[PDB]
């Protein structure tokens, strides 16, 4: 019942290394509950356990040779972040107004206090227009 | 144990706006159980709760500039459907006998009585040949 | 709590029909637990129930007309394997050092003793370099 759960949705990114995305966490379809805390661009894990994690980033053109989404874990004890999931695609067509999604999801054993973020190769290529096209979520199984 | 669950699989579409797909719900790998009801092209949600939803649509050529899958919620109180998930891809190669899947899945808070459907940009491009290539499912977490 | 769960990660494939992949099951992010048994290239299902299954295979070039991932079930009673999930994509660009992921995941009713494997169209195109790019997992819901 009360398992930690969040579904986060894209917003226009404020200008700022694969940079980390920041998210909507309460409006429209986005939510956090049962001690899941969306804070400082991280999803903060409240309970040690196995979680299913997921993200889609829709990229659209307007130059890149490829586009990448990486979902990363930062742990308090470890200096280095751990890459959990990576979706990387070479981009074929020139121009353009191409567009395409990269979707990733898998199960990972996480510790209370772990922080999850989504990093992208190029923030300016991320389609931020709609909550249904770019999103990031996690739930305790 | 007895959580609402369905996995639905593609069938040849009967001719008929992003049109909605209709599905196999009992033969081969397809099923509905624990009060999940596949009715009138909708998955009907029997219990309020958080659900993981998912679909893949394999598109194949034989003209389009892009292909789109949208998973949509219709609620009794709301006039307008809500787009939960969208996978949209520009199509690069001309001709052709190209083919490619769009996969989407995420967690949403749903109300008893909600109805879920999958809409596509072009029904004629949907590969309906095999239950393992185009599918649509949901489970209460 | 103690539901069968595994997340398996890619390794360099030892040379050997869509051939089956073999996996890391204990180092880095990979694990098996609660009676899930990774044995002889199969995930062996210890308990009858509904499982969410998933895989991504990142393919990279260095000739193919297409790339395919299939997740397959072998049952003791049945002679023939059952294809549960298939992601197949035509490959457009010539050369090359193209790369791209195919991700698939869905829910299936499995019997104790069932064995799950991931088959690919071309083992030599599978990117085996990183545990976050090619992976295969399953959990009892």
């Amino acid at each position: 019942g009360d398992k930690p759960r969040a579904h986060l949705t894209v917003v226009r990114q404020t200008p700022t290394q694969f940079p980390a995305l920041h998210w909507e966490h309460e409006l429209g379809l986005a939510f956090t509950k049962n001690r899941m805390n969306y804070t400082n661009k991280f999803l903060l894990i409240p309970e040690s356990g196995d979680y299913f994690i997921y993200s889609q980033v829709t990229f659209r053109g307007m130059k890149p040779d490829s586009i990448t989404v990486v979902i990363t874990k930062v742990t308090d004890s470890y200096p280095e972040p751990t890459q959990l999931l990576m979706g990387t695609k070479s981009v074929s067509e020139v121009g353009s107004n191409w567009f395409q999604p990269i979707y990733l999801g898998a199960m990972f054993s996480l510790q209370e206090g772990d922080k999850l973020m989504v990093n992208v190769s190029d923030i300016s290529l991320v389609d931020y227009t709609k909550e249904d096209k770019t999103f990031f979520g996690a739930f305790l199984l």
